[PDB]
């Protein structure tokens, strides 16, 4: 069979003629008979003094932690990345330091509105999680399989992440909860536009891009900065599954993108991404069209051509699944010397609920979990104690700082960039900025004919389930993105009802 | 459209005419932007001080909490419990006092190895369980849809779950782990059977019965205990989904059960079961040929009749979901008086396991949570304290027993069914206990030439996944029950490899 | 005997017209015997069918919860606010809407290093949070009996807050963490002579004054602000406790401070608080001497008069304490429209570690929780779930913002003033703003000379248990503050060493 | 000055010769200021991508755990345990298997009523838990510095610790709460009597004895078994505080255990206890005047005689003490082959207590931290998963037994013991077993004058604020024990009402 399906027999085979281990209780005591409880006589109640069994029980009791509350559903595998090129004009980050340098990685795959258990092929963005274990320590790039997002304002996250969701009543999908959200807020057009074109099922992990989608900021050796795009390419090819395919596929198998994976690993077939980078002065921030730190927009190609950095490869699959990829925890505000924030207020809100969601999900130490152990970095600060503290907690070290008995200091060289910001400290809306122009282009240049069509089937398939106003609503929103999108969409839907 | 559909519609009809609330924080404050952050000027960084969208982004983090470690994917509905019959004469449990007597219930479905985000309509058993709010407290009387189940010792029920659920490397499910476990356990082939024939797919919740499975105790009003069964028919009649019907529906609608029970309630189709009780005297357990505490057996309907005692009724849908259905917690050893345990192992396993687990996925003071409260009782004793206390903690009453206070009092009346038992309290060994004389009767007798084909059709379908001498050890059980069932088995084995 | 030691008998005669209440389990079952565990036999084995005793203690086992980090110890109590003055052009919240107008509030005091068990009548800064009630929400002013603090930047709170605790290896109070710190940071000066004079033990939490220490923001109905300053000073007059005193009462009453306020109170002797505002203008703040946001700053009397605004008074004791004191939470950021944050560094980090910290300490719902519940106001939005979701989760209503079904509303009256900032984002140095003139004038012009010798009496007397050279070191900057200051201070330490 | 005291200052100057290491955050990124945090200009609002202070505030509002619900202070220490004779024809245990052979041991002292931050000086029972790090899992002895207890049943120990810590309404210490318990339940009386005797407040850790109270049960390699009670004999002598001292202590030094302990291990006073065993074989145990069993009885030394086993030794002082002793959990269930559970009803309620508290407290995974790891043994069976689960996760290992994979298997010679028992399976009292005949021999024939008259003054002294009813009803369980006895507490009490 596969290597997936010969887990077990493959295990065993290793152990070759090895005994087998002897069975403990989680003390460590030796188990005598664990296939049958005390009792009192072969027909009498059970005793508290067979604690093999209540220790046994008591975890099992406890396997299960909060799934992730969203992109719950997925894969994982781990790897390298090489440095190709030379970027360090742009940034002093360890991790792009020399032509060679190869730094491990750690890498998540996955889809975003299901939960646990759900299938893999199904329409929805794809989550490709990238942790960098450099000598500055841990790099999280938390990125997607497309360059932008629905929104542009993290305050709307819950909500739209609700609206993707079950219905708080009856649990169920809701046509009228997705469509009422995104016709009230255009600024959606863009993603949607995407996630409901041939990308928006690809065939596995290993057939779709990653990008780190914000734009983020590189600082080099002089304090020198710029703003940039983080892009990685996949080496075996965009390839995605038809909407028929994706629905055999997700009742035959709903964990095709594990399987694929793990098969793909397991056989010698490490898949490779390409990694790149686009630049934008802070002089060209200022003259971009459209507001450079929207993640509703895309840098476009011609004008910010992407230089090559490096390559991504995953050649490792876990051992153990709960413990490598469910437990593993990435956070944007992971950032090292060299790699910095933009003021993208997507970002910008993301920075603070990452390390928040994995402190429940995980736990307060969630980043003593060796998967997330900055394994390649001495961690040395003032703060201990808290719950499951894993490690020797520091030992003895004076705990504050500043102090008179040689425990950790400061580093000046790792002090962030500096930067004058103008007008007041408020709310400003941006659900006005441009909804349209970008859309436009990616519905008249970038797609042909034949795509276009296949989108806006795929939109009113969807879409025709909401109530009718909703509809309205959004068909008014693709009309003015373009004539030709609103009403193949608005003829389809007449069919429909 | 149906009514799940238009949930939103209707809650909005309901509010009609009327001010929508202010929106505010957690604390109550009003919001007045929480459609944008506030920023240093348009395009510059979040301000710690914009709690509005921290307060709402720290709790978007915490809003999930761990899926149940078994039959994580259910369905909710409320209504009652109504006494037809007097057994008065079996038991004292208020809750049967009198013919007429309602008592409020909470029912959930589900299937068991699936996680939150898996289909409905899968080969699986069904969670069944009913929670009775008495006076003397909750009585929650956790069933399946079978009267049966795979094991006798809850030592083994972790490791059968571990074999039903995910491959601890991949991630996958693994038909090794299904059948190494089974053909090794031979004591499963009854449950197997059963699970495999057509009640192994019911169309939907209503459409199957329930079975408290194991063997309780009731106790009247003079100190006189029987054995019993419960058994819940549904007045729906038996309807099952064929193996491709169930496989599209997986597919088309994984939420098919949910959808149709709310659908059922919301239209005034309010589906019911008629309770029954089957009754063994203390003498007939002496005599019973296998041991009547054995979850594996079932007691022969012509030698112990159905007793009908009352019906259920679900007439009410859960309004939020979350709170009312994820939250619900139901344990085994809520018993009122007249209502007690039996010596049956895996029953007494359960009494300990399920308030665990609740303490864990819930929390200490999970029975504060309103739908686990026993609201028709009052709560009087000297418990005190624990996280998240959410009722005044029982006031400024004396907290030690016993006291010179006036504090709560223990009642005589409530003490529970004394039993004598003699033996060596050690662990007997019931693996060899008779695992195929009933399943023997099953296969010939209960199903007929059709479904004895389906029933080894559905059997090779899945065991033809499993290595070539995990095949052979089942078969070797199959055969062992009736050479028909193995040999029928094989052939199809044979096609397949 | 005194109120406090009558607790038991007093609940037993306000009931003595009744029988007691039924002791049941947890799931309201009633219990026949508590006083006896099952067993097989009088000296057999425990069994696990005895789920009284388990339910029981389950939950004994899961009593506590962890302490509060800093102010563990305390005491409770519940009361009123009225306004009595008119402060509406200042501030447009409700709270002091009209003068006559009152408001419930609950009050926690407590110490600071001292974890639960340790003593009230210890030196150390007092904690005096008050919570309102308002329709506008809860508000909470979480004030200390002190209008400054020992550092001005948050980041180097976690620092402080561990020298004054436990040694990390011995787990013993250290001096020399407790004097590194504070003379390597001498901004602490100023708060450290407060500590080390006559207030630094009041007299139980009646003869002690309250400060929201921080520098706040007022805005008027007309959208104008101005800065202010809140002060709470008692009725009972101030009075403090002899270092000896002190010393005695912590060894025969630990709870000196909690029995006081609890005798108090049942005796009808209900201590109130006269509160005030100080303001400063915007232009003000322009000329003040020193950053008006500075923390280890106060603002003189005569430049800055108070204003009085109404009284705080407590006239009811906690029924049980664990569930509203132990459980009660206080967040500086629950500030109702009319009331914001300034730029004070230390006031803005708090916005963040109160709510961060509940949600650890109690619980992700820990808003849910009856004393902290905004019970005056309703609580509207669109946050869901998380555990012990105690109430109905806002039931069925639409989860998404914006949303087109009546959902709750944002309301732009309640949106924040708007400031214009200079200055570039980055880490500004404030170790070297004045450390010493506003001590000196506490030191010359507020103490007299027998407050002088006891405050440097005081200081010398745990200073002598440091090393020599952090003796030097702190003597450097008393000397700094006042020549006599340093020199008296020396010549004690000469004396002890 | 004390090794204690130049904690920090020996920590640095074993670093004399090193750079400080560089201060990281959580994810090991290095600090370039961690003194100041990020605003807008010097006198602006904080920035929530000031990640450096989010994640040190963050693990600093998470620092705190529930302290134990009981023995909550106290101090931990590390070193040995040496054979010194041959006891293997009593057990087979592998802790004893030859002389000279030494285990590694982690031990924890404590009081029992008072919180974290408590006083150690007081009136109380001393904790001295055992944790043997063997070969066959851990074992972990579980002591008390007396041989008895105040119950034999542990459904009452939830009552008499609420009994014995703070009123539920006032939160203060209450004597008719103590005393009403202790008068109702004169089964209390014998350590009621060691308690208010001299050795009620031991002078330190160090002078005092250990004991493991309850009656235990060893089996040898033959398989036949014996009943025995530990006892672990200060070889330092019993030394005992005054009332007087003990009092001026408690105010002088809270932490005096703590310190006494950890100078001695850092000066080379490494303290020491004999080890011994008593032993009662079975035919004895069917003679013996009382319940063998009965926790509230000892066993006459010239009847059963002290058996000499070896040595504990403790040389080495924790390095980090919340993760060596705060974290540390001890299990009366982790018992290793060759020592078992008796019949002893309160032995057998610690049996599910302590991991159930611990599961709580720490964490499912507490078996996990460094120092309750089982490290001299190879924890290997079929338990998976859990919050916080920070090892290995035992890989790829096939997770159900049983299984054709080579997995972990049970071990026949790990089998418990068997003991036949016949009886009624219900709730025998136990509150009237023999309650005075032992004390009175403790009252009469082990105390001289001197002592009793101690006795009867501490006893007084803290009654005498009882009601009187409560203080008649006591004084009457105290004649029953002894008329002088009764009388002497009487005529003081007398005296002080
Ligand atoms: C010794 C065997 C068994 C053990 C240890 C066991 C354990 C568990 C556990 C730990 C849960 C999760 C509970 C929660 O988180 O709310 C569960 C759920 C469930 N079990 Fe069992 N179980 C066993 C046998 C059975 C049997 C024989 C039945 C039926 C007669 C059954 C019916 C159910 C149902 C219906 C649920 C879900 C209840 C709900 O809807 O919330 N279980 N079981």
């Amino acid at each position: 069979r596969d290597p997936a399906s010969d887990q077990m027999q493959h295990w065993k085979e290793q152990r070759a003629a090895q005994k087998a281990d002897v069975l403990t209780t989680g003390a460590g005591n030796p188990v005598g008979d664990k296939l049958n409880v005390i009792t009192v006589g072969p027909r009498g109640p059970l005793l508290v003094q067979d604690v093999v069994f209540t220790d046994e029980m008591a975890h099992f009791d406890r396997e299960r932690i909060p799934e992730r509350v969203v992109h719950a559903k997925g894969a994982g595998a781990f790897g390298y990345f090489e440095v190709t090129h030379d970027i360090t004009k742009y940034s002093k980050a360890k991790v792009f330091e020399h032509i060679g340098k190869k730094t491990p990685i750690a890498v998540r795959f996955s889809t975003v509105a299901g939960e646990s258990g759900s299938a893999d092929t199904v329409r929805d963005p794809r989550g490709f999680a990238v942790k960098f274990y450099t000598e500055d320590g841990n790099w999280d790039l938390v990125g997607n399989n497309t360059p932008i997002f629905f929104i542009r304002d993290p305050i709307l996250f819950p909500s739209f992440i609700h609206s993707q969701k079950r219905n708080p009543q009856t649990h169920l999908k809701d046509p009228d909860m997705v469509w009422d959200f995104w016709s009230l807020r255009p600024e959606s057009l863009h993603q949607v536009s995407f996630l409901f074109s041939d990308r928006g099922i690809p065939d596995g992990h290993r057939h779709m891009n990653g990008y780190g989608s914000h734009t983020f900021k590189l600082v080099n050796a002089n304090g020198e900065a710029v703003y940039c795009k983080f892009h990685y390419k996949t080496d075996q090819g965009i390839k995605n599954l038809s909407v028929e395919d994706a629905a055999r596929l997700s009742q035959e198998d709903p964990d095709y993108g594990i399987r694929d994976l793990f098969n793909a690993i397991a056989t010698g077939k490490y898949p490779s991404w390409t990694f790149y980078i686009q630049v934008m002065t802070f002089n060209q921030a200022e003259t971009f069209p459209f507001n450079p730190f929207d993640l509703t927009k895309v840098w476009p190609h011609k004008d910010y051509p992407l230089i090559p950095v490096g390559k991504l490869v995953l050649n490792r699959n876990p051992v153990n699944y709960f413990a490598e990829v469910e437990q593993i925890a990435f956070d944007p505000s992971n950032m090292p010397p060299g790699i910095e924030a933009s003021p993208d207020k997507m970002l910008q809100g993301r920075l603070f609920a990452y390390p928040d969601t994995h402190r429940h999900r995980l736990g307060p130490n969630y980043l003593h979990i060796p998967v997330n152990c900055p394994y390649r970095a001495r961690v040395a600060n003032y703060q201990r104690d808290g719950p499951m503290c894993m490690q020797d907690n520091q030992g003895g070290a004076p705990n504050y700082y500043p102090n008179s008995f040689g425990a950790p200091e400061q580093q000046p060289s790792a002090l962030e960039h500096s930067i004058q910001y103008s007008g007041e400290v408020r709310r400003f809306n941006t659900a006005n900025d441009d909804n349209v122009t970008q859309v436009r282009a990616f519905y008249v240049n970038v797609l042909n004919e034949e795509q276009r069509k296949r989108l806006c089937e795929n939109i009113a398939g969807h879409l025709k389930d909401a109530q009718i106003f909703i509809q309205k609503k959004a068909v008014k929103n693709f009309t003015e993105v373009h004539p030709d999108y609103g009403s193949h969409i608005q003829a389809l839907l007449d069919k429909y009802n």
